[PDB]
């Protein structure tokens, strides 16, 4: 529909508005826009270091009446340098601080791959290297079981997760909370067709997250393939009087999947919004998928030996 039924009951809206590169000076406008315009679903991270200005917004728009808290389906995640047992409740209490809020909806492990904790995001050794904690994918998930006991979140979920990452988790013993969600990567020129049909015979929602190919990555290379720009998908767009943004955001729609394009440009938060009108024919579905290339914008390269590192795996 316009929400997705999750593991636990609560029902999770299909269109959330990302925070990622929103720049701390322009996303508490950025939020109250996108809410005023219709959107009820906020990713966010610690590691994006702008939850508090996030949060200002969240907190007029309560206070105005706009939205009841309860309609809102506000997002975080767990840091790779907060996986140790006794660091967990630590990092969604500040989390939950910046936002303003008293609980999250969805709390999710931003990563299988532990680091050593400590005020470097990603701390480096004298050659310049990740240092690993040692803690397990499975230490980290019964600390983030606790949360829920606690009323802290009301859902916890992974991303970036391999399907043997996945299973892991579902076979550990004693295993209390499932994951609600994975989020990963997924576009046109990483479609997922695997990843996706594993989660979804589980039960684990999918949440798309770089759905336009994120143009606005600090890695970015000039050589590098642009979705918005591609003149195939431009076309079908054409065809439907929409723009290549909004047939892109349909797409993981139409697979039934939750999608979270970022915007901190108003016009395009709206035009983001203008999706649920319309819909693609199964041959432009099928044609979009064929443009599958395996090209992800996320790989996280420096971390490529670390023990659990998600991306060595096949799906
Ligand atoms: N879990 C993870 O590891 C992870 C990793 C990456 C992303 N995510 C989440 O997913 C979100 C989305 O992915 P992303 O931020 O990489 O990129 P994206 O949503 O794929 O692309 C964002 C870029 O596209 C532009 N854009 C948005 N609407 C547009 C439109 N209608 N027309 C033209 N350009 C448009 C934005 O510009 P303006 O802002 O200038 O308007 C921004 O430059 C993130 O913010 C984050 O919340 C999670
Ligand atoms: C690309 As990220 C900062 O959501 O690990």
């Amino acid at each position: 529909a316009s929400r997705l039924l999750l593991n636990n009951g609560a029902k999770m809206p299909i269109l959330g508005l990302g925070t990622w590169k929103s720049p701390p000076g322009q996303v508490t406008e950025a939020v109250k826009v996108a809410i005023d315009v219709g959107y009820r679903h906020i990713d966010c991270a610690h590691v994006y270091q702008n939850e508090n200005e996030v949060g200002v917004a969240i907190q007029e728009k309560l206070r105005e009446q706009v939205v009841k808290r309860e309609e809102l389906f506000i997002v975080s995640k767990l840091w790779c340098t907060y996986h140790e047992k006794g660091l967990v409740k630590g990092a969604c209490q500040k989390t939950l601080s910046d936002l303003k809020l008293d609980y999250l909806d969805l709390y999710l492990i931003h990563w299988p791959t532990g680091f050593k904790p400590g005020k470097e995001f990603f701390p480096l050794d004298e050659s310049g290297n990740v240092v690993p904690s040692d803690t397990n994918i499975l230490d980290t998930w019964a600390a983030m079981e606790e949360l829920v006991d606690e009323g802290l979140v009301k859902a916890i979920g992974i991303s970036n997760f391999n399907h043997l990452q996945v299973e892991m988790i579902l076979n550990k013993p004693g295993l209390k909370y499932k994951p609600a969600v994975n989020q990963i990567e997924c576009h046109p020129y990483l479609t997922q067709e695997k990843l996706i049909q594993y989660c979804q015979s589980k039960g684990i929602v999918v949440t798309a997250y770089s759905p336009l190919g994120s143009p606005d990555r600090p890695w970015a290379k000039p050589e590098d393939p642009s979705l918005l720009e591609d003149p195939r998908i431009k076309a079908i767009a054409a065809k439907h009087n929409k723009t290549t943004a909004q047939v892109l955001i349909r797409f993981p729609m139409q697979r039934n999947l939750v999608v979270i394009p970022k915007s901190v440009t108003p016009e395009r938060i709206a035009e983001n919004f203008k999706v649920f009108d319309f819909e693609l024919s199964s041959q432009d579905m099928t044609t979009l998928l064929s443009y599958n290339r395996n090209w992800r914008v996320c790989a996280l390269l420096s971390c490529t030996s670390h023990k659990d590192y998600p991306f060595h795996e096949e799906f």
